């Protein structure tokens, strides 16, 4: 897999981002992982922790797995890096997300996901607590 680059043009919620990609607008939806939506428990905080970590990266970049690039909705399918941080994992490793949606085409980093989501629930951490 390889990173491509992308500007932000907007936060939406913990799991789901408006990027600039190929320089057309594209809703991207963090492959491999669920947060909360708003209206639930660690929603917020979950969008919150997505919004600063987008906000704040002087370089967005994205990552298509070896399958669909786009789902049923026509979100982009990514891994999303903000200053070379993987969001995904770090929504993971700090309880805000659980790894979901593990699709046979699109699951290169399911191993590092997962072992993030276990040292997030060793520490209790949010969702987890
Ligand atoms: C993460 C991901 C979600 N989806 C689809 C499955 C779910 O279908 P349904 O809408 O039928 O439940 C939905 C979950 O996304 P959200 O958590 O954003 O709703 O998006 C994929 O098709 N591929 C993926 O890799
Ligand atoms: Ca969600």
């Amino acid at each position: 897999l390889h990173k491509e680059p992308a500007t932000l043009i907007k936060a939406i919620d913990g799991d789901t981002v408006k990027l600039m990609y190929k320089g057309q607008p594209m809703t991207f939806r963090l492959l491999e992982v669920d947060t909360p939506e708003f209206n639930e428990k660690y929603g917020p905080e979950a969008s919150a922790f997505t919004k600063k970590m987008v906000e704040n990266a002087k370089k967005i970049e994205v990552e298509f797995d070896k399958g669909q690039r786009t789902d049923k909705y026509g979100r982009g399918l990514a891994y999303i890096y903000a200053d070379g941080k993987m969001v995904n994992e770090a929504l993971v490793r700090q309880g805000l997300a659980k790894v979901a949606y593990v699709y046979k085409g699109n699951n290169t980093h399911e191993q590092l996901l997962r072992k993030a989501e276990a040292q997030a629930k060793k520490e209790k951490l949010n969702i987890w607590s």
